[PDB]
């Protein structure tokens, strides 16, 4: 692994944390996860049922990561401990690593039919990009649709999460992911 390989790593790692730090104090909590849910809920006018399961859902992706009330991890910390462990793991570790991120394509997915559409995808980039685009979200939600079906599939997702968490050198995916480094 390079210098400019690690360093690209690092921005990839630094755009994930910026994102996800929605409440915007340079922190990551789970304040943070229920405000994505929160924002997704406007975003795509869910009825208050299916908002209350999506805020639920995303608490308890916080609560599978460690995030208790009141534990707060700087973005600076989490992009540093993010690209050290990542690129220390081998592929055992790397696979599970991606499995468990399917986690998050749960939670996108809010109308439970098992695909992400492009309302979903939507939705979900621009409540941690206020500032991305109508244009730019369908850019990324294209760069996943590998397939130019419309929808997202867990296997267009899957690669897409290998590339972003592993990935060592420049791709439209990871740009599409969050997306825009
Ligand atoms: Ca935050
Ligand atoms: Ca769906
Ligand atoms: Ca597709």
């Amino acid at each position: 692994i390079t210098e400019s390989e690690r360093a690209y790593h690092l921005r990839k790692m630094k755009t994930r944390m910026q994102r996800v730090d929605v409440t915007g104090d340079g922190f990551i909590s789970r304040e943070d996860y229920e405000l994505i849910a929160v924002r997704i809920a406007k975003i795509a006018k869910l009825s208050a049922e299916k908002a209350e399961e999506t805020r639920q859902e995303f608490l308890r992706v916080a609560d599978q990561l460690g995030l208790a009330p009141g534990v707060r991890i700087s973005v600076e910390e989490a992009a540093v401990n993010a690209t050290d462990s990542l690129l220390k793991m081998k592929g055992e570790e790397k696979a599970m690593a991606v499995i468990q991120s399917l986690i998050m394509y749960d939670c996108i997915d809010t109308d439970k039919d098992g695909y992400v559409s492009l309302p979903e995808f939507k939705a979900f980039l621009q409540a941690v990009g206020p500032d991305l685009t109508d244009d730019k979200a369908i850019t990324c939600f294209n760069t996943l649709d590998f397939n130019k079906n419309g929808q997202i599939s867990r296997d267009e997702f899957l690669v897409t999460v290998n590339d972003f968490l592993f990935g060592l050198e420049e791709t439209a995916l990871a740009n599409a992911f969050y997306g825009d480094l």
